[PDB]
């Protein structure tokens, strides 16, 4: 599923992301645009072998499981595949695990270089939320 913005900023505000530990949630929505695009089914492979998965490219090494990342962890106990679901509830759970896990947001490097520090309202400004 390709989400609109507002569409996710709704969903994830209904998930209970919109300010979790502190992170507004235009930095959710920012993270998600230049994770994913809003698209649900998005994988991509790192040079370590591991793969990202969903709409915030949760990766296999430490938080789901894939069958084919060598010595990685399954911390969010979930089949990578449920993290390409059109229902977010799965991505969110486990991205609250990795905000929670001592760097903040910054476990993404795309919202350090691109969202952090920006004008991250304007991710959901006119949504009706
Ligand atoms: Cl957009
Ligand atoms: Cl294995
Ligand atoms: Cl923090
Ligand atoms: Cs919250
Ligand atoms: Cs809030
Ligand atoms: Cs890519
Ligand atoms: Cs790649
Ligand atoms: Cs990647
Ligand atoms: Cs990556
Ligand atoms: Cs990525
Ligand atoms: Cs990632
Ligand atoms: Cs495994
Ligand atoms: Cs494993
Ligand atoms: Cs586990
Ligand atoms: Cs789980
Ligand atoms: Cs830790
Ligand atoms: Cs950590
Ligand atoms: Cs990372
Ligand atoms: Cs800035």
């Amino acid at each position: 599923k390709v989400f609109g913005r507002c569409e996710l900023a709704a969903a994830m505000k209904r998930h209970g992301l919109d300010n979790y530990r502190g992170y507004s949630l235009g930095n959710w929505v920012c993270a998600a645009k230049f994770e994913s695009n809003f698209n649900t089914q998005a994988t991509n492979r790192n040079t370590d072998g591991s793969t990202d998965y969903g709409i915030l490219q949760i990766n296999s090494r430490w938080w789901c499981n894939d069958g084919r990342t060598p010595g990685s962890r399954n911390l969010c106990n979930i089949p990578c595949s449920a993290l390409l679901s059109s229902d977010i509830t799965a991505s969110v759970n486990c991205a609250k695990k990795i905000v929670s896990d001592g760097n903040g947001m910054n476990a993404w490097v795309a919202w350090r270089n691109r969202c952090k520090g920006t004008d991250v309202q304007a991710w959901i400004r006119g949504c009706r939320l």
